[PDB]
């Protein structure tokens, strides 16, 4: 409206995904770049030095910008600061060549910066922002506990992946850009809702990153639903992505199903009817975000 304007998603080329997906791009991204350069400044003055880019993309748009395009602008750069922080503490978790010592050197870092975002959510909303915490402490612990599980059906990685990628953490700071809290009972209907949206996010995720994954697979686990079909199914790599292509549409369509059908069986408050859009512009901007993002695409990075 007055804070994103809609973009044409048909502009680009997302192989066959977001089809009925609505896309927006924040008219205040400035501040979500804001919020990525001074969270990339913090890394390197607490942790060390940076290794790789995380939701900065000025040619398709701010992660923060086009996931989260309905973000109240007083709030987006928090969101921003944040993601970026997860963005690099990310890589961390996930590398296998960290030393204990230097493991144990960035511990105190890493955990200022993260009672840093606390603190500010807390001080800002502090329904929201208790959400916010739980949900990333929840994908940091599962991620460090199950990330070397070897899953046999994508049912079953799924069901780790939605939350080690970022899924509910990501609906917590959803929810925090639009200063709005479901009730309970909101939560317990919505959660089959949105299973399909997480795991279309999730695997779309695992499709276009594949490729700077396996370029990381020397010091770094490889969490990725290409991987796993190319070794239970013995497909090559085109083929094996062609499998979590069809995956992605199918839940992209299951979500806009669950939507209708909320809809259908529970008249929704205009809270719910934003809440429900929302979450699909979380679909069209992560897709269009990743399509060139510097983080898994090495032509567009640079400095
Ligand atoms: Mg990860
Ligand atoms: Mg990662
Ligand atoms: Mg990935
Ligand atoms: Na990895």
């Amino acid at each position: 409206s007055e804070t994103s304007d809609l973009v044409d998603i048909s502009r680009f080329d997302t192989h066959g995904l977001g089809a009925n997906y609505k896309l927006r791009r924040h008219k205040f991204e400035h501040l979500a770049d804001t919020g990525c350069h001074k969270a990339r400044s913090d890394w390197v003055k607490y942790i060390g030095p940076l290794t790789e880019f995380g939701g900065c993309n000025h040619i398709n748009g701010n992660f923060s910008a086009v996931v989260l395009p309905l973000c109240r602008p007083d709030r987006l750069e928090l969101i921003a600061y944040v993601l970026e922080f997860a963005f690099l503490h990310d890589s961390v978790l996930e590398s296998e060549n960290t030393s204990p010592e230097s493991e144990v050197q960035a511990e105190a870092g890493l955990r200022l910066l993260y009672e840093r975002c606390i603190s500010r959510l807390l001080q800002t909303d502090e329904v929201c922002a208790k959400k916010i915490a739980k949900t990333w402490k929840d994908a940091i612990n599962t991620t460090t506990k199950d990330k070397n599980v070897d899953f046999q059906s994508i049912e079953d990685y799924l069901e780790f992946r939605m939350i080690d990628t970022g899924a509910p953490f990501v609906e917590a700071l959803m929810l925090f850009g639009l200063g709005m809290s479901l009730s309970p009972q909101e939560d317990d209907a919505l959660g089959h809702v949105i299973r399909p949206c997480f795991a279309a996010l999730a695997l779309t995720n695992d499709y276009f990153s594949f490729d700077r994954e396996i370029e990381e697979v020397d010091t770094s686990t490889l969490i990725n639903s290409v991987a796993i079909v190319m070794r239970i199914q013995s497909l090559d790599i085109p083929t094996a992505k062609t499998i979590i292509n069809e995956t992605i549409q199918k839940y992209e369509r299951e979500f806009l199903r669950r939507i209708d059908e909320y809809k259908q069986h529970k008249p929704i408050s205009n809270k719910i009817e934003q809440y429900m859009e929302a979450m699909t512009y979380q679909i069209s901007g992560n897709l269009v975000w990743s399509l060139n993002c510097p983080r898994y695409n090495p032509d567009y990075r640079y400095g």
